[PDB]
């Protein structure tokens, strides 16, 4: 069965695997450790971007607001922000960079604009997500220490919130569509969930990786002839310097979408 296949995969991999699939045709679910907490790592960047999109529902000028990028703003991984040092980026551009390239400076600028990680958490709560918590900025939110509740959520909570953000009632239509455009244009996920799916399916996703070999992806999936699927795959390991394992996320995706 699917459950037996995921257990075997987890056992052989030497870690802890969390999966939540929602089939929006009938709201059926495939769950595996879906109520356990996992470190989100950069998958949290979806919530920071969405919180700024929510602000833009009531403030037409916001997304074109310019933010200065200085050398001191740069942290450990900033492929887009580094190209704009001593220039500006708009909040929309920062949203795009955080999601499509996982730029950590872009994330921190969004958080600073919102007023801190607690403001991202409050946004999640406003959507009915009582599980999500953001505690730190980038890159320290990727420490992924076993048992640490900081910067964690559960696979099921994240699947439900992602469904609400991209297909449901969380955002007004213009904003919903913008988030979906950004996720579809992700450049970092080729070897993760996408690699376990039919090539012709359309995928929007956000990856994240951190210490303890923590390797995550959250995705919305549009099949060619069926209703969308929402899939969260979280994976973490017991040793701090473990290799990341995008291949395990691809394998899990293949397992839970099979037959269909
Ligand atoms: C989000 O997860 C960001 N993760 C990191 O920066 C991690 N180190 O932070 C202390 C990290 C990246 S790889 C690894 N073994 N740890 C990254 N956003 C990711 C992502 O997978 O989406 C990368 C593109 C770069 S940074």
């Amino acid at each position: 069965s699917v459950q037996q296949q995921l257990e075997a995969l987890e056992k052989s991999s030497g870690g802890r695997l969390g999966v939540a699939l929602i089939n929006t045709a009938d709201n059926s679910q495939i769950l595996y450790r879906a109520d356990e907490r996992f470190a989100m790592c950069s998958t949290s960047k979806v919530m920071a971007a969405a919180a700024v999109l929510k602000q833009s529902e009531s403030d037409k000028h916001l997304l074109n607001q310019r933010v200065e990028i200085k050398k001191s703003d740069l942290v450990n991984y900033n492929p887009i922000a580094e190209k704009h040092v001593n220039g500006t980026m708009t909040l929309a551009e920062l949203g795009a960079a955080a999601l499509q390239y996982s730029d950590n400076t872009a994330m921190n600028k969004l958080i600073a604009h919102l007023g801190g990680p607690d403001k991202v958490t409050a946004f999640a709560r406003s959507l009915g997500d009582e599980t999500f918590r953001l505690d730190r900025t980038a890159p320290t939110l990727n420490t992924a220490i076993p048992g640490d509740p900081r910067d964690t959520t559960t696979p099921l909570a994240m699947a439900q919130t992602l469904k609400n953000l991209t297909l449901g009632k969380a955002l007004a239509e213009t904003q919903r569509a913008q988030l979906v455009t950004w996720l579809k244009g992700n450049t970092t996920g080729s070897a993760s969930i996408r690699a376990g799916l039919p090539k012709s399916w359309v995928v929007g996703d956000k990856t994240g990786s951190g210490d303890y070999g923590t390797t995550n992806d959250i995705a919305v999936i549009w099949p060619e002839n069926h209703a969308p699927l929402v899939l969260v795959t979280y994976f973490t390991q017991p040793e701090q310097k473990a290799e990341n394992r995008n291949d395990i996320l691809a394998a899990a995706a293949k397992i839970v979408t099979h037959g269909f």
